[PDB]
């Protein structure tokens, strides 16, 4: 199943033995695939370290930096198919509930952890989520350093936080089960302020249970302090994907 090629191994230095031989360590050059973002100044490479602290099987991985190398850049965990916006799009009309369930799912793991973390992503939205080995989604670019996805105090009274993350993360979901259709189409910026202003929400996807859309419609309170958090969200969600 996984034959491994002796010239990526290095013995190193024997450090014990059983009884049908002995143990070595040793070194293997891996050879993993990784994704590269090439390129403020060197405190960015502070920033590196409190990114690569932020480790969960639902955020893509920071593994590391380069600088030698004109190209600064950064190195990240490969993502096999690449952002879930165009996955969801390309691959239109043949999921599964269950599956976009699961998405959601993932993506809010990743955010209760932002959540609890106290990092604010500012920007979740299904381009900026990856989709890896057997659907996996794993939310991205929280990183770094537009109304589709903004709460109202986001707009109006610039105010980020992990609520407002609540709101994308609302959207986001009406993004999956919608699968990958753009939202308020074609409305423009003030009409979006308007309508979401007078009450005015995202229509039910087909493939979304109403359930789910009571959910979405919970994400997208006015008032922050009404939105549920994302580790609320993320027992409610677990809970319909564990229970049929
Ligand atoms: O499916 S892909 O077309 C593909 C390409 C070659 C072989 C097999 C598949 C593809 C994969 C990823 N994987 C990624 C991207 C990142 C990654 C990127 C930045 C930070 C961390 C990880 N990790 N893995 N990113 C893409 N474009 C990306 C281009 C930039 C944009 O942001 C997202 C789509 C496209």
């Amino acid at each position: 199943g996984s034959v491994i090629d002796p010239s990526e191994l290095t013995f190193v230095q024997e450090i014990g033995s059983g009884q049908f031989g002995l143990v070595h360590l040793g070194y293997w050059l891996n050879k993993d695939k990784v994704a590269i973002k090439t390129i403020s100044e060197e405190d960015f490479i502070e920033e590196a370290e409190v990114m690569m602290k932020l480790s969960h099987p639902k955020l893509v991985q920071l593994y590391g930096v380069c600088l030698e190398q004109a190209p600064i850049c950064l190195v990240f965990e490969f993502m096999e198919h690449g952002c879930l916006s165009d996955y969801l799009r390309t691959q239109r009309g043949l999921f599964a509930a269950e599956t976009l369930l699961g998405m959601c799912l993932d993506v809010c793991e990743g955010m209760a952890y932002l959540e609890e973390a106290c990092v604010i992503h500012r920007d979740l939205a299904a381009r900026n989520c990856l989709v890896g080995e057997n659907q996996v989604i794993k939310v991205s670019d929280f990183g770094m350093t537009p109304v589709k996805w903004a709460s109202p105090e986001v707009f109006s009274f610039s105010r980020y936080s992990s609520k407002s993350d609540v709101w994308s993360f609302g959207v986001l979901m009406w993004e999956v089960f919608s699968e990958g259709k753009i939202p308020y189409e074609n409305r423009s910026n003030s009409e979006v302020v308007e309508d979401i202003s007078t009450g005015f929400r995202l229509y039910k996807p087909r493939l979304a249970s109403t359930h789910v859309y009571q959910i979405m419609n919970h994400c997208w309170k006015e008032r922050p302090e009404d939105r549920p958090a994302f580790s609320r969200l993320l027992r409610q969600l677990a809970e319909i994907a564990e229970s049929g």
